[PDB]
C-alpha cells in the first residue's frame, strides 16, 4: 500500500547473502511493508558465494526509509571509502526510525560516523574493529542504543530481524512470525561461538581471517582519520 | 569430483529454504551449487525477491545432493509431471535425495516417500501420511539417503547436518563458528508445543486456507501415484 513501512537494504558486490536475505524473509512476512534492495543503480549484484540477487532502487530514486539495513561481507571493506555510499547512509539515518546492521555491516555504520559513543556489536573475528570507529563494543547477539539496533555474525540477522518486528509491530506480531519460520533451532554442533566451539576449530579460523583483519584494521584507521578531520 | 549441490528453484518458493542452505553448503571446499529451473534465468520468490536459477533441467549436471526447497509454489509443482520426472531422474544416482520445509510434500508427490520416515513444516504435517511417509516429529530426518529438514528456518540445521555427511564434525564445525550459528531467539514461539495458545491459533488461522488448497492436491497427487 501508500502506508507501507519502508525498509531498505544495501545490495553491494561481494555481501554475504545469509546477511541480507535471512533479515528480508522475516520482515516482507510484516503486515503493509515495502523492502528495497540499494545499490547505485538497479540490475544484478553478485554475492560471495556466486548467488545473483537484484537492486530495485538507485540511491537517488530510493524513498525516505523508515528502516534502513547495512549487511556484512567480503565486499564491506570498499564500502568503507565510498563517499557515495556512506553520504547515502548517513542521509537516511536522520530521519529514519531505526538504523540497523547485520555481522560486518555494523563496521560501515561505523565508517559513516553513526557509531561514535554508541553500543553495538558485529561478527565475533572483527569485534576489535568497533573501538576505533567510536563504539561501545557490546559482546550480545543483538545489541539495542536508542535507535541503532546491531546484530552479530551471519546467522545472527534472524535473531535481529525478530527483535526489529517487535519493535515495528509488538511482541504478539513478532512471535507469530517465528511460529510461521518454525524457528526453534536445534544445531547439530556447538561450535557457534568461539567460547564453545573446539579450540583447534577457533584457532584454524583466527589463522583463516588474519590477513582479511589487517587489511581492514588499515582500512577502519583510515575512515576513523576521516571523522577526526 | 567437486561435490554437485543442485536446489530446484521454482516461482513463488519460500527463499529462506534456498538461501539459509545455500550460504552453509557454499562455504564447504570442492563443492559446486546449481540453482536449477526449467530455464536459466529470473525466478520470484514468494516475497518478491529475484533469485537466478543458473541452469536448465538439461544442463544440470548429475548431482550429488539433490534439495527441494518449500513455499507457495508447491502446490504447482506436486501436479507438474516435467518437474516430477526431473526430481525422480536425479533421484535415481543422487548420493542423497534432500528437502526443506513443504519441499518434503514435492518429494512425496514424486513418490519418494514411501515407507521412509520424513518430517515437514508444522501446519501440514498432516499431509505426509497419505503421500506414503512415516510422519516423525523432528526438526531433521535421515532415512537412508532421504534427510528431510521441518519448518523454513530448519534448512540452517539440515544444512550442517549434511555438510557433516559430506565431509566431517571438524568441517561442519569451521562453517557453524563463520556463521556464528550460536541462536539466541528474543522468543520462545517457534514450535506450537512452546508458543502462547493465541499465537498458535493466529498462525492455524491465516494457514487454513493454504492447507485445505494443499489436503486438496495430496489426494490427488496420491491417487496417481496409486493408480
Amino acid at each position: 500500500s501508500h502506508m507501507a513501512v519502508q525498509i531498505g537494504f544495501l545490495l553491494f558486490p561481494e555481501v554475504q547473502q545469509l546477511d541480507l536475505t535471512g533479515p528480508h524473509d522475516v520482515l516482507a512476512s510484516l503486515p503493509d511493508v515495502q523492502v528495497h534492495l540499494i545499490w547505485k543503480e538497479p540490475g544484478p549484484v553478485v554475492a560471495s558465494s556466486g548467488l545473483v540477487l537484484q537492486a530495485t532502487t538507485s540511491f537517488a530514486d530510493c524513498p525516505p526509509l523508515d528502516v534502513i539495513c547495512i549487511p556484512g561481507g567480503t565486499g564491506v571493506g570498499a564500502l568503507m571509502e565510498d563517499p557515495q555510499a556512506l553520504a547515502f547512509i548517513r542521509q537516511q539515518a536522520a530521519r529514519a526510525r531505526y538504523v540497523t546492521s547485520v555481522c560486518t555491516g555494523s563496521l560501515v555504520l561505523g565508517a559513516a560516523g553513526l557509531l561514535q559513543g554508541k553500543r553495538a556489536t558485529t561478527h565475533w573475528a572483527y569485534h576489535e574493529l568497533l573501538a576505533p570507529l567510536g563504539a561501545i563494543p557490546v559482546h550480545e547477539r543483538v545489541v539495542r542504543d536508542g535507535n541503532l539496533l546491531t546484530g552479530a555474525g551471519i546467522t545472527a540477522g534472524i535473531d535481529f530481524a525478530l527483535t526489529l518486528a517487535a519493535e515495528l509491530f509488538d511482541a504478539a506480531t513478532a512471535q507469530r512470525v517465528q511460529l510461521q519460520l518454525e524457528y526453534a533451532p536445534a544445531p547439530p554442533f556447538n561450535a557457534g561461538s568461539p567460547d564453545t566451539a573446539p579450540a583447534s576449530v577457533v584457532q584454524q579460523a583466527r589463522q583463516r581471517a588474519a590477513d582479511s583483519l589487517h587489511k581492514r584494521r588499515e582500512i577502519t584507521l583510515r575512515a576513523a582519520a576521516r571523522l577526526a578531520a
